[PDB]
């Protein structure tokens, strides 16, 4: 039934079924010492604790917040969101997690595996457009009370008030990505992947994801250590 599962799993790729659905999800474990540009995930926590120190009030503020109350979500999209991608900071690691829509029609098991484990109150996220939330048709309790939570833009929108991903990369993050695909090519090649299901055809996409989620960590810290100084 499953197409290619073997291949998938060497990618750190496994199934979720539900109802009659799956999606495809991919966990990846990086160190807290791990450097993602100019910052280790490990200084996301003095921040947190600046922030909580603080009397500003700002959108940033993670005042109330602990580090692992903060998802940093980035999408990809084809107009509707086909690839959910989020990391998490805990005390000895950074947890980068993608649910993956397999095709058209499995959006109970991507929305049952995504809002399971993801706060949507508590995204960190750098999308300029709101989010293209896909449709759904389910009974099912923990989805339905979510369904209009859903938001347009994150919490924590590192984007408020204000240009690309890259270019803050390059010119602030000091994050060089090596042979990335872009994003502006993701529709195609997830386009051509709904009929042939080739893992190939996604892993470039996967990789971008990856490196999405995980800047936006270095972006928080850039940014907040900006404002706390
Ligand atoms: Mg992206």
């Amino acid at each position: 039934d499953i197409p290619f599962l073997e291949e998938w799993e060497a990618f750190g790729m496994k199934p979720f079924i539900f109802e009659d659905e799956y999606c495809l999800i991919r966990e990846v474990e990086y160190p807290l010492s791990h450097r993602h540009g100019l910052y280790s995930f490990s200084e996301l926590e003095e921040v947190i604790t600046l922030w909580n120190q603080s009397g500003l009030s700002h959108t940033l503020s993670a005042k109330g917040y602990n580090k692992n109350n903060l998802f940093f979500f980035d999408t990809e999209t084809t107009n509707t969101i086909f690839l959910l991608g989020h990391a998490r900071v805990y005390e000895d690691r950074v947890t980068v997690k993608q649910h993956l829509l397999p095709k058209p029609g499995n959006e109970v098991a991507l929305y049952q595996s995504f809002l399971s484990e993801v706060d949507i109150t508590s995204l960190v996220t750098y999308n300029g457009k709101a989010f293209d939330w896909p449709q759904v048709k389910t009974r099912h309790t923990l989805i339905r009370d979510r369904l209009p939570k859903l938001p347009e833009f994150g919490h924590f929108d590192l984007l408020h008030g204000a240009v690309s991903l890259g270019t803050v990369e390059k010119e602030e993050l000091g994050i060089r990505r090596l042979e990335d695909t872009p994003g502006y090519l993701a529709p195609m090649l997830y386009f051509h992947f709904i009929k042939a299901q080739e893992p190939d055809l996604l892993k470039g996409v996967l990789h971008h994801n990856e490196m999405d989620v995980l800047s936006l960590i270095s972006l928080y810290i850039h940014m907040s250590k900006k404002i706390l100084s």
